[PDB]
């Protein structure tokens, strides 16, 4: 950092520019989390302060509902954990703020405790975050209002608040600039604010990838970067077609991408691969599958909220059956449901069924994603741990090696995950 600088990039509000070349694999900069939270389902598995996984975690005696490496982690998290420690007890069962409210509460405590610029904000301050307030519709304002309501309700014991308009601003800023922290398998660990990382604008063919080392964000080049060019990361999963991606970006971030990918659209035809039946299906038909697919994707978002693994699995198979009438297995809509089914299979400790979906998914992933992709890497990694688990040592070794090859670029040669995975090549 300083190796680069900010600049008021066109059509793009602000963004980040290289002053020097970066090679593939190079660490552009890193950014300690300004605020963060460990996701509720990872309670008991990871330290709430540093996010390390441990079998042996010391508990908060106070509320017996937060876990730490040791008394230093616990002490260091206290200022934040105190926002939730006693209210979890008053509320018990009914303590259930969204992750966004939990993160936003910590921002507010941070601003109070440390109003000045932090090391997390060398180029973009939290106070300066784009909010797109003027673009939010009733629905999005309504959701933020719920969030404000929840915040007051749950965090009043030890937090005071600013007026409503300031809060609406803050929550909008959070949606526009908040990150998720995910592990080596892209499992959700929590959410965070990385202000200097958030200065980076998006591309569907990014030249950098963002990874996490505990709660520290790191940014590395996945294409060579020339002096004067804009540093772009991806805000979304790059698997989907150009339309599906831009619906996402406009909805979450109020812009339409004009990157080479979203322009030429060169990868679209392959993502929507169609089966060759002596007499093909006509276009009418296709639309009805495509619409049926996305539609389903939205409906599967749901059943996770409550349905049995047995019955989530069931919908994946039926949807795949139907869909395959006209879609090839290499088709992304087929890959989505395969992926989701693989997730279900892993939750049931159904290793072999997880493995079958994995094997069908990986080769299309490599086609559809770019050269260095956390999605491809985490799929190889999952394949390799499944093979090793069934004692297919040779295939496991090969798959774990493919993940390492990507991760060395994206996470760095010395990342602790690499170290873990190398030991596993055994
Ligand atoms: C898929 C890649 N992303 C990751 O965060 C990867 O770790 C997206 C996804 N994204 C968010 N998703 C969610 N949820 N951010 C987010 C959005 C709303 C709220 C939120 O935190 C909540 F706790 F407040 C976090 N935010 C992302 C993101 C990526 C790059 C940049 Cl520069 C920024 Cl500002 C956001
Ligand atoms: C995390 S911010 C990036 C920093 C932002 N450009 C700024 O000055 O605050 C997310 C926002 O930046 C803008 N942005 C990012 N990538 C863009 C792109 N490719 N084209 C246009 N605007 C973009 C969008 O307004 C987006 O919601
Ligand atoms: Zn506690
Ligand atoms: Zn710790
Ligand atoms: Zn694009």
């Amino acid at each position: 950092l300083g190796g680069l600088e900010r600049f008021c990039s066109p059509g793009k509000g602000r963004g980040l520019r290289a002053l020097q070349p970066f090679q593939v694999g190079d660490l552009l900069f890193s950014c300690p989390a300004y605020a963060y939270v460990l996701t509720v389902n990872e309670r008991g598995n990871h330290c709430e302060y540093c996010f390390t996984r441990k079998e042996g975690l010391s508990k908060c005696g106070r509320c017996k509902q937060a876990f730490y490496c040791n008394v230093e982690c616990q002490k260091e998290d206290w200022p934040m954990h105190k926002l939730e420690c006693s209210p979890m007890v008053v509320f018990g069962e009914n303590w259930n703020p969204s992750e966004t409210v939990r993160l936003t509460a910590r921002i507010l405590a941070k601003q109070k405790i440390h109003p000045e610029r932090t090391p997390s904000e060398k180029l973009l301050a939290v106070k300066e975050f784009e909010s797109h307030l003027d673009k939010l519709d009733n629905e999005k304002k309504d959701l933020i209002q719920s969030d404000i309501a929840a915040l007051h309700h749950f965090y009043s014991k030890h937090l005071g608040f600013p007026d409503n308009d300031s809060l609406v601003v803050l929550f909008a800023q959070v949606n526009c600039n908040g990150f998720t922290i995910e592990d080596e398998e892209l499992s959700h660990l929590g959410s965070a604010i990385f202000p200097d990382v958030a200065l980076m604008n998006h591309s569907c063919c990014p030249n950098v990838i963002v990874t996490y080392k505990g709660t520290l964000a790191e940014v590395r080049a996945v294409q060579e970067i020339k002096p004067g060019e804009e540093v772009f990361t991806s805000y979304i999963d790059l698997l989907y077609p150009t339309e599906d991606r831009n619906d996402r970006l406009r909805d979450s971030y109020f812009f339409t991408c004009e990157c080479q990918e979203c322009t030429t659209k060169d990868k679209d035809k392959a993502k929507v691969e169609i089966r060759k039946l002596s007499d093909p299906p006509k276009a009418e038909a296709i639309r009805d599958m495509v619409r049926y697919a996305r539609n389903v994707i939205e409906e599967f978002r749901r059943a996770k909220h409550y349905k049995s693994p047995s019955e989530l699995l069931e919908i994946c198979e039926l949807s795949q059956e139907k869909m395959s009438s006209v879609f090839e297995d290499s088709n992304v809509y087929m890959l989505h449901m395969m992926y989701q089914a693989m997730g279900v299979c892993l939750y049931m400790q159904d290793w072999e069924g997880a493995l079958q979906y994995g094997q069908k998914i990986i080769k299309p992933y490599s086609k559809h994603y770019p050269l260095y992709s956390l999605n491809v890497a985490s799929m190889w990694l999952k394949l390799g741990r499944l093979y090793m688990g069934l004692e297919h040592k040779a295939a496991g070794e090969k798959a774990l090696k493919k993940a390492i090859a990507i991760m060395e670029v994206a996470h760095g040669k010395d990342h602790p995950y690499i170290s873990e995975i190398k030991q596993e090549i055994e």
